């Protein structure tokens, strides 16, 4: 992990606005670690399709992911492109369809699945390098401890987590993505409507699962990493909006989560944990800050390069269910 700016930028405590990658111009906000002599372990937060950064960051009922600052974190939050670098967008000009070959316009985080979205088989996007340099520059700044670089985010936030880990699988040292999508593919990468998706992991639900949220086919090796996968249990579901204002189910995140599972869980210097729970599809909301504290000090005590063999999983809090490997509560087992 190297440590620099774009010339001239100047990073600060709170809002960055105007950095320069691949021809955009991002923004940013950073909430130094609090209580933490030395390098701080890092956590990328990333709001969904509704909720603004400010949201994510600050309401309760969203995450409130600064206060992993006053848990030791340097916090570095990125916003979403769509949104114009304002963090108070909330769902205009994100939440729906992306363009240019990208499946959903909050996150650069999944192919598209019409032909346009070819290219982004095996280029990483404009969002996973941008988190990247935006954590290499704020390192410039603030110690930031490389083996522990952690970033994760709640529905196309969650996507994007899947993304940046199957891309990024040598910078960051893991993730929490919760209720992410994968976007089931068919072996030779197909794309696979959401019905058929659903159909193809409850058919194969221990396979491992191509996706269009990341590299095809997906990588045979990634990078050592922590991940922690996180579903909402039965309500987990996303209802999309028509133009006409009508809604219709478009995601469902227990075969996304179960894929995502098998996946990393396979991966033998990857330590995966499965963790379910019954708030839906939207931020943890049981027991959240206490939540949020565990899983990023479950993600911290696995630093990057360390052995799977000697990770030792604590108790979550009340409303969760945890264990390491994949999803076991979702479909039937075979066995059965
Ligand atoms: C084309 C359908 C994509 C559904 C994305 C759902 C994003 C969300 O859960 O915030």
């Amino acid at each position: 992990v190297k440590w620099e700016c774009p010339a001239g930028y100047e990073v600060k405590e709170g809002l960055n606005v105007d950095f320069p990658h691949k021809g955009m111009k991002r923004a940013f906000i950073v909430y130094p670690a609090k209580n933490v002599s030395g390098p701080a372990p890092v956590w990328v937060p990333m709001t969904g399709s509704v909720e603004s950064t400010n949201d994510n960051l600050t309401v309760a009922r969203s995450g409130a992911n600064s206060i992993l600052a006053d848990h030791g974190y340097t916090v570095i939050a990125p916003v979403r492109a769509c949104a114009n670098q304002d963090p108070n967008i909330r769902g205009e000009r994100c939440n729906g369809p992306g363009s240019n070959g990208w499946n959903w316009n909050p996150w650069f985080e999944g192919r598209a699945a019409d032909p346009s979205g070819e290219h982004w088989k095996n280029d990483e996007g404009p969002d996973s390098s941008f988190f990247v340099a935006m954590v290499q520059c704020v390192g410039t700044k603030y110690k930031l401890d490389a083996r522990r670089l952690f970033l994760g985010g709640i529905a196309s936030g969650g996507t994007m987590t899947n993304r940046a880990l199957l891309f990024r699988s040598n910078f960051w040292a893991g993730g929490l993505p919760i209720s992410g999508e994968w976007y089931v593919t068919s072996d030779d990468g197909t794309p696979l409507s959401f019905d058929d998706a659903r159909a193809a992991v409850a058919a194969a639900p221990t396979k491992i699962h191509q996706g269009r949220v990341g590299p095809y086919p997906l990588p045979a090796k990634v990078g050592p990493l922590i991940v922690m996968t996180v579903w909402g249990g039965e309500k987990d579901l996303w209802n999309c909006t028509r133009p006409d204002g009508s809604r219709f189910l478009c995601a469902d995140y227990r075969p996304s989560t179960q894929a995502g599972s098998n996946f990393f869980s396979a991966q033998p210097d990857v330590v995966h944990v499965a963790c379910s729970s019954t708030h839906g599809h939207m931020w943890p909301q049981l027991n959240t800050q206490e939540f949020n504290r565990w899983a990023l000090d479950t993600l911290a005590s696995h630093p990057k390069g360390s052995d799977p063999r000697s990770f030792k999983l604590t108790q979550p809090p009340e409303g969760y269910t945890c264990h390491v490997g994949p999803f076991t509560g979702l479909y039937a087992s075979a066995w059965s």
